[PDB]
């Protein structure tokens, strides 16, 4: 049992809600918040902007130090920092940006990183400003995470048709 409320349940392990992803991690301050990050962790705009808003750019603060240390992610790939005040630990996941040219089939890799978590709050990765469909990157990450992931979808239109078109 944990205290994530509201969900529906799309599989054995899979929940959706339509939720800001920023005021879900600030009721429920869970283990593990996943950020939608790009290599550079700059968390300018989309999820990670507004994810690192509302930490008072102190999210930002801490990457600079991460990237200046270890130099950028992959694509595909992730890092753990702290959740600040929304989590105790944010998980940076970096799904390929089609707005960018970047491959779409980087989107299972970039998943696959949330098995390295029991239970994880997180978006769908690769939508919004990275530009994929929304309902693909749905299908990858039933498809491809194991562990328990509770998903906070912001728009309530497309929340309504992830749910109406999930099979
Ligand atoms: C449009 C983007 C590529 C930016 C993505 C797409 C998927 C959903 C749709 O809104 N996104 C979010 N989900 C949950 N919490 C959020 N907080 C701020 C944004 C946001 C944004």
């Amino acid at each position: 049992v944990n205290s994530f409320s509201g969900y529906l349940k799309l599989t054995d392990n899979v929940y959706i809600k339509n939720a800001d992803i920023v005021e879900e991690a600030k009721k429920v301050k869970p283990t593990v918040v996943v950020n939608a990050a790009n290599v550079y962790l700059k968390h300018g705009g989309g999820v990670a902007g507004a994810l690192n808003k509302a930490t008072n750019n102190a999210m930002q603060v801490e990457s600079d130090d991460y990237i200046a240390t270890n130099g950028p992610l992959k694509v595909g790939g992730s890092c753990v920092l702290s959740g600040h005040n929304l989590a105790k630990h944010c998980l940076h996941v970096v799904g390929p940006n089609v707005n960018k040219g970047e491959d779409i089939q980087l989107l299972k890799s970039a998943y696959e990183n949330f098995n390295q978590h029991e239970v994880l709050l997180a978006p769908l990765l690769s939508a919004g400003i990275f530009g994929a469909d929304p309902i693909h990157s749905l299908r990858v990450c039933v498809d491809t995470v194991r562990t328990n992931v509770y998903l906070a979808v912001f728009d309530k239109n497309l929340y309504d048709k992830l749910v109406s078109s999930f099979l």
